[PDB]
């Protein structure tokens, strides 16, 4: 499991669950490849994305639709989804968890890589 | 104004309006002392807190009254109160702005140190 | 000034100084095409990105590039940028400014929605 | 386990290691007591603070020792500490995670309550 990503929800104090998460990879032809999604589990976690076969060396972009999460427990947010973009794999493989935190109009997103 | 405090809402997008700031300065015997108050404006800042000469090296602690805050737009909050305790430095002239962004379950701050 | 843009950096708790900003707006091809972008200034603002004629109801992106911004520091930084994309909506008079902080392998972004 | 601290360090991209974390409880003659402390493991955590029977109904104070943190690590910081106050299992028991993310100027927290 070398990409998971951690969602919690900073209004209800609770793992944000059922959160799509889209992931691309940077192509030759300066273009976005679809390269894996999910959603997350009760757990706010998405596990399962891709292999150490799978993922190499890139530029990936992590989209997690917010909107959608906001919109699905009726509410209207601000931002149309929270990206995170970041070269892997670089120096070989790492293990890397993303995670975000979300209220209606804010997110922070932080990054734990481990060798 | 060396210090100057911004308070801001992640679930409405706006200036967190009206909230309650207290400032303590931590005396010799272990225990704080009241040191200044105020309410955020309309911008969500508390400015006039203090002045160059009372603002001397030391611990400060700044209380702002999230618990209250949440209370009075109907929304039920997690913390009592958000904390943020720090030391004044004097290394050339400083301008402190605490900054914090709330939500009812989560907090962040940043200081804004400046010449 | 419909639209500001203001950048703090959380490892040296001062306004983040010359990071570039790119501002897109989505067309009906799904396509970004650039809309406003420049520098921000020593507070770490950026002003006058657009006027209230040009600031049309629509999806936008904010990129800023906080990987250049890390690298003129000497620190080692964990994503390429950082991107905020949010709908513009017109229901009465409203400013929006996007405040970003930033940290090596993290950031968190809010929206500042006032009339 | 129904209190459990996580913290992370968003310069490094990593678990925060080592971390010393103290909780009070507030005492009838409003005072903080002491109630449990310990230091987080290589994965950031901090278990076994408590138990389900001790961990009455209260007003608890999570200090998170991040001015000792950083130095550790050889650098100055902003913050004394990062200090979480909330009332705890008034509508019965619930497990707590406090999740804090450091900065040498900057912290979010967050916490996740389950039933
Ligand atoms: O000094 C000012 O005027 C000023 C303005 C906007 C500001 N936005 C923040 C802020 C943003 C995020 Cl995303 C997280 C945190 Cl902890 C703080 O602090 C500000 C300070
Ligand atoms: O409980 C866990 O396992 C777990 C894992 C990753 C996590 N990342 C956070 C986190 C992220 C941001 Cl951007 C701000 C804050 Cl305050 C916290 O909390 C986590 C908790």
């Amino acid at each position: 499991c070398p990409l998971m990503v951690k969602v919690l929800d900073a209004v209800r104090g609770s793992p944000a669950i059922n959160v799509a998460v889209h992931v691309f990879r940077k192509a030759a032809a300066d273009t976005w490849e679809p390269f894996a999604s999910g959603k997350t589990s009760e757990s706010g976690e998405l596990h399962g994305l891709t292999t150490e076969e799978e993922f190499v060396e890139g530029i990936y972009k992590v989209e997690i639709d917010t909107k959608s999460y906001w919109k699905a427990l009726g509410i209207s947010p601000f931002h149309e989804h929270a990206e995170v973009v970041f070269t892997a794999n670089d120096s070989g493989p790492r293990r890397y968890t993303i995670a975000a935190l979300l209220s209606p109009y804010s997110y922070s997103t932080t990054a734990v890589v481990t060798n």
